[PDB]
């Protein structure tokens, strides 16, 4: 697991539920770096709240389960990471439980600050197909993340 | 995977949506036997509809993703499968896409029609944790099925 342990970038934020990913929302959250520590995922964010960036430290615990890890944040999730390009791009799936509900909150992390349109359109497609609003996909490669 | 290959039992069905698993909902499935083949999951159930038993036949199909697959049944299904005793008892968690909601079924089958406990107990416990109440976890080892 110490391949993801590096510098990324969020590129594309995609759930189910629009307020989780939209500005001031606990999940509108940019990557600065990954470090792995027992199989675990450290993660480093920035995440800009009442118009200031600060720092947001997640920890995502490796479960037995493989490609599974668990994160506590705004309720329990059960995390999943997932890549056909280990190398240039990292998904992470989410499928967060708070309040009696179930959301889905993917995020697509990139090597580079942005990613080829091949793999930001496959990635727009599995969640189009699945349901989602184009609302519900953000591509924040574009705006001005912290 | 060839431990899967073999006769099973559902035995503990969980939903975050009651109805998906209460009688005549579309996942409230008695697994009968699981046949892999080319990596996919051939699964043959019977399901009580309109008043009477009925086969039911569901590919679960494979991805590039480990222990993850895929089905169209009610909407579009993301597979995960896990278990601690591969010959004792097989779980496979769904993530289901359907008119724009997102919602989560989970299966306990065992080779047995009914399971230890301990392993009920921690999948109940693992959804009571995520919010699931006692009427969306069914243990039907008991109730009389197909």
């Amino acid at each position: 697991w110490e391949q993801l342990s590096r510098h990324w970038h969020t590129v594309v934020l995609a759930s189910s539920d629009r307020s989780l990913i939209e500005e001031e929302g606990p999940f509108r959250n940019f990557i600065q770096n990954i470090t792995v520590e027992s199989g675990n995922l450290n993660g480093f964010f920035l995440t800009r709240k009442n118009g200031q960036c600060i720092p947001l430290y997640l920890t995502a615990f490796k479960t037995e389960e493989a490609r599974q890890f668990k994160l506590n944040y705004y309720g329990t999730n059960d995390v999943y990471y997932e890549s056909s390009k280990p190398n240039e791009y990292a998904k992470f799936i989410f499928y967060n439980y708070h309040d009696g509900k179930v959301n889905v909150v993917a995020n697509l992390f990139g090597r580079t600050p942005n990613l080829s349109n091949e793999i930001k359109k496959r990635f727009e497609e599995d969640f189009m197909n699945r349901g989602f609003r184009r609302e519900n996909i953000l591509d924040i490669s574009e705006v001005d993340h912290c």
